[PDB]
């Protein structure tokens, strides 16, 4: 059921994702290697799902794991520790594919949310970059518009990969520059509008009100968006990251998950529990400081990276 | 000024604040290089830093409830003091979350029976070793019971700890009745005039009705001996997993009434900051925390002696 969104990986971007899991799938193996001795018993398993526990996999997904994996090694009448990398890489990457929601007129509008310090900019810089290498014509919204770092970013982004930014003082109406941004798009015939905004936990009404604006703004000029809501997570924080885009997701319509930042932490495996806990997909993963290191998602991709 | 909320562990011997200081130390030093950020180019706590705060709360595992709190009161700080120099942050930290652990009216506060709960591991049988011996170091005489009868490791770490300690253990052959164990175990301890009885129980949490089911009888039968009993329900959870012991907690405590909360394992993590979560979400307190490997590292709780280590200037 499950069609992921990036079916055919090169060679440089198999090893980019092999890498950006690494300092993860290290760590889970140190986890499990020091775990054990010779056969795959309950006290395995049982040490084995505190292994993912602590992986940051997650509770609700480690129990459906740890499940299908008991059926499993209660089948044989011997199964070797040796065996636990494969038992995982299938059967975890035979769970991502149970998730319905995994997977899969001009211009198209991505709106961008997000908390500050998760990598929204940046996002949206490779976005762009890879955007315009297939041909479209990109425009920029500079939506945050009182934080003056977002702001500086993008316009930094916007220089180095060569696409108009539409902005305003600081201060400005969000809405206001949103607007212009889809606006100005229509009037460039733009391919693809994408459109950074302010995000926040506390004061959760208005940072609501403030999103439902600029989507009815966007709507005067272009009805269909924003066809995309790309939520950005810090995959560095782990489990934090879930509970985190649990508040965003029912706060306002999101459509698609970006997780950042899997290169440099040990806690790459919350990517796995999003993936198999929300009915929104992961589209696209983080793993390396390339343009092209921010991946399209493919969980069982992910998978045997991950226990590779 | 009186508060409701009354600490475990009100005064600390200097060896033991010593311990709190060097087991937060790891959560301590992160929290501040990644506060260190949200303040560049900053003179005074304006939206933005509090926008940035709320990111650094969050991945430091205080939890996202627990962080737009901690934010709320810092706001109203702000507008109580007109205006808070960035320079005075971490003493506003301090103040205010040590302020909000005390809002929680559920934090704080013979044979005497605690059964522990919680998921398999070492943690958990180190945790009754602890225990076991803090109590006996007091005078008092303690019976351990290994009701994990299923588990072969949980049930010889026991034993061991019995023997290192010096206390009797009720256990049984692999595979025996967890509630047979805890009948026994109280029942030996009325006939020998324990003051305490430490039960381990089994705790996987991939069946949630079996859990239930089992823990509700082993507190029956207990009840058969010793009608009030128990009379701890302690949960031990893991706070290396930062705020996968949360999640973890949120499941037991909707599967049996715990009556408090031991964290371990906080020494070696940087995401010691989930004790703040716990302690201001949970309807149960934070009783103990593990701050390192001796006996006495297992602390009594004190959320406020925790949040002056934490935040330590």
């Amino acid at each position: 059921m499950v069609s992921w969104f990036k079916k055919i990986f090169k060679k440089e971007e198999k090893e980019s994702l092999d890498k950006g899991l690494e300092k993860s799938s290290q760590s889970f193996f140190d986890k499990v290697s020091r775990a054990v001795k010779s056969k795959v018993d309950d006290e395995v398993l049982d040490d084995l799902e505190e292994v993912l526990i602590a992986s940051d996999v997650g509770v609700e997904t480690t129990v459906k794991i740890i499940r299908r994996i008991e059926e499993r090694v209660a089948r044989d009448k011997y199964v070797n520790v040796a065996e636990l990398n494969n038992i995982l890489r299938e059967e975890i990457s035979g769970l991502l594919l149970e998730n319905p929601h995994a997977g899969t007129k001009k211009p198209y509008v991505i709106m961008v949310v997000g908390v500050n310090g998760v990598g929204k900019t940046t996002t949206i810089g490779k976005l762009a970059h890879q955007f315009k290498s297939e041909g479209l014509k990109v425009v920029l919204g500079a939506a945050d518009t009182f934080r003056a770092a977002a702001v500086d970013q993008l316009v930094i982004w916007s220089e180095r990969v060569g696409v108009p930014i539409v902005k305003q003082a600081m201060g400005s109406d969000p809405a206001s520059v949103a607007f212009d941004t889809v606006q100005s798009a229509v009037s460039q015939d733009a391919d693809v509008v994408i459109i950074d905004t302010a995000g926040r936990l506390h004061n959760k009404v208005n940072l609501m009100n403030e999103l439902s604006k600029i989507k009815r703004v966007m709507q005067k000029v272009v009805p269909d968006a924003p066809h995309e809501v790309l939520l950005v997570l810090d995959g560095s924080t782990g489990q934090n990251a879930f509970e985190q885009a649990k508040q965003f997701t029912a706060a306002t319509e999101v459509t698609a998950l970006a997780v950042t930042k899997l290169d440099g932490t040990a806690r790459g495996g919350v990517v796995i529990g999003i993936s198999d806990q929300f009915q929104v997909p992961v589209k696209y993963i983080g793993v390396g400081e390339k343009m092209q290191d921010l991946q399209l998602f493919n969980g069982t991709e992910f998978v045997d990276s991950f226990f590779k």
